[PDB]
This record gives structure tokens, sequence and C-alpha cells, in this order.
């Protein structure tokens, strides 16, 4: 069975074309709407199709956001199109399919009582920081950074941020809902009900992923709204008066970072963690600063290879958009051996 529709490319000029797909199977049902997998008849490539009922009253936030984005580490919007019998219009987004995710892989290692090799931790986290450096540069905050939303090709080690259904252009001045992100990854501002939060919530979240990958399980598996802060405090100790005020306007000592992770955990991984998982939002590294961190130096080694022996994926092909927030870091990030 073959399905043919008139779809507008996601990035590229706004002129529709006949697009044809087959082998359509439901592999999802969510907040957004339904997700299908399918095969494009031209290329034979695999794709995800998210179908969402859209009132023609409203413009769709996710679509508006996805059209702005082109990056090696972000799931591409290939096409979009509409479909229908009560005068219901459905928006279909047609996206890169990627077979696995960081959740699934991390779970295989955990269910076999093992650690994911630090090299993949470097690769994945590095590429996660790029994807966030790039989206924050438009003032788009993901608001749902977690391992289930990190697509992963196991052969190439290419990581791709997906699911922008919670994402949003942040506008200084306009309040934003506080009960956002999954709990375990939720920044403490948000727990405290802040409505004036920054894209740095994604960085706290990314810090939670890093730690999870080092530990083999989520670092802050809290109970509720407010117990989630208790779990945080178990590790970071009680925040000081200033730290609270910087987040938004019960006493335990800070458990030393070193003693959180199993021993023989690289000290620079723990250093990075401690600079992401900060109470004070502004005290957290920028995504770009985080890519610059010493933890990722092995990637800037010119001999660095995948375990399976192949070349690393694209790590340095930075754009000016992407370098926006601090261009002098280009000197550290693009290392000598790769220019022309
Ligand atoms: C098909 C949709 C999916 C996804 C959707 C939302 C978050 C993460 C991934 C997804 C997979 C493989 C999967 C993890 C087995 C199932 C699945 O939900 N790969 C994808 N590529 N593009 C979108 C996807």
């Amino acid at each position: 069975k073959v399905t043919t529709v008139v779809a507008t490319p996601g990035q590229g000029p706004d002129r529709p074309q006949e697009v044809s797909y087959t082998d359509t199977k439901v592999i999802g049902n969510g907040s957004f709407g339904v997700v299908y997998q399918a095969k494009l008849c031209d290329s034979g490539e695999l794709v995800a199709i998210k179908k969402v009922l859209q009132d023609k009253r409203f413009k769709n936030r996710e679509l508006q956001i996805m059209r702005k984005l082109d990056h090696c580490n972000i799931v591409r919007l290939r096409y979009f199109f509409y479909s229908s019998k009560k005068d219901e219009v459905y928006l279909n987004l047609v996206l890169d399919y990627v077979p696995e995710t960081v959740y699934r892989v991390a779970r295989h290692y955990s269910r076999a009582k093992q650690t994911l090799p630090v090299i993949y931790v470097k690769l994945y986290m590095y590429q996660l920081f790029r994807s966030l450096a790039y989206i924050h540069s438009f003032g788009i905050c993901h608001r749902d950074i977690k391992p289930q939303n990190l697509l992963l090709d196991p052969d190439t080690a290419v990581l791709k941020l997906c699911d922008f259904g919670s994402a949003k252009q942040l506008v200084r001045g306009e309040p934003n809902v506080s009960y956002i992100c999954s709990r375990y990854y939720r920044a403490p501002e948000l727990i405290f009900g802040a409505t004036d939060y920054t894209s740095s919530i994604d960085v706290w979240s990314a810090g939670c992923v890093l730690a999870e990958l080092l530990l083999g399980q989520p670092i802050f598996p809290g109970d509720s709204g407010v117990d989630q802060l208790v779990e945080i405090i178990k590790v970071l100790g009680t925040p000081t008066r200033e730290q609270i005020r910087e987040m938004n306007p019960p006493q335990i000592k800070a458990h030393p970072w070193t003693k959180v992770f199993r021993p023989r955990t690289p000290p620079e991984a723990i250093a990075l963690c401690s600079r992401l998982l900060e109470y004070t939002p502004t005290a957290r590294l920028t995504p770009l600063e985080a890519c610059a961190h010493s933890f990722f130096d092995e990637l800037r080694d010119p001999n660095v290879k995948l375990p399976n022996g192949r070349d690393t994926p694209a790590l340095f092909n930075f754009t000016t958009q992407e370098l926006s927030s601090n261009p002098p870091l280009a000197t550290i990030l693009i290392p000598p051996h790769a220019r022309i």
C-alpha cells in the first residue's frame, strides 16, 4: 500500500511537492499526537511521522520551531503536510528516523550491571551540548531534555536531539509554565515555581544526563514536586540564602562530589558535573562553555577513533549561529588539525 501527499520541505523554499511513502506502522501515542514510522518511496529512507490535530485558528509552535533548525545533532524536519471528517485538520511532521535512543542503550548497560564506556559519554554529551548551544542561540529552550529524547545511531555514534513538543522561544518579560521537564531532570528553579527561567534549565537537565550515564541510574529520583528537591539536596547539600533568591523568591551538608560516583570515575567528568548541577542558574556553564570543557579534550585529539575503529562523526563543523554566544571559544573548540 502506497500513500502520496503534498508536503512542504521543512527547511527550504515554501513550495509544495508530491511525497510518497509506504510501510506505515503506528509506533507511538503521546501528548502531541500519534507517531508512525514509514519508508519514503524515492530514497527508501526511514522516517517518523508525527500527526497532530491542529485548529486552523492557531499556528503550531513545534512546526514554527522545527523550520528554523538545521544541525547535524538535531533531528531534521524533512517535510510537513496536512490531512483530514468533522472539518478536523491534522498537521503531519515528517522527521528523520533513528533506530535507538540514549535511554535504551543506557538501560542495556544497567540491566547487565555495567558502565557505559567513558568515550561514549564524551561523544554523546559533547553532541548534546552542541545541539543546545545551537537552539539557545535563537532563545529556544527544549524543556524536555532527557535520555529518551536523545536519538542514537549505534554504528556512527551520532546523537540527535528530538521531540520539540515542549520547546518554546523564551521571551524576556513573558511568564513560562514551571511544571515542565520530567521530574528527575527538572531544574530547581522550576521545582520552586519560577516562571522567569532561562534556557539554562536545559543545562541542568543535561548535567542530570551526564551523571546518569556515569552512575548507571538517574541521580535525583525524587518522589513528588517537593521531595524532588530533597533528593537534590541529599547530594548538593542545602542551598544558601543567595542561591534561593537567584532561583526564586531543611539542613544537610553537601555530599562531596567525588564520593557520589563509583571510584575511578574520571575527575574531569565529576568536575563537569559539578559545573552543570548548580543551584544558581547563571552559575551553570553555557552549552558552549561545556563543550569547551577539559572532559571533552580527548575528542580534540587528532587520533581519536570510535571503538569499532571508524572515524568520529562531525564534531567541529561549527556555524556562526552556533558560535553566537562566545566566538573567542572557537580558538579552543576548533582545534589546529581541522580547518581546510
Ligand atoms: C518514532 C518516534 C521516535 C521518537 C519519538 C520521541 C522521542 C524519541 C524518539 C522513536 C525512535 C525509535 C524508538 C525509540 C524505538 C521509538 C521512538 O519513539 N526513533 C525516532 N526517530 N525519530 C523519531 C523517533
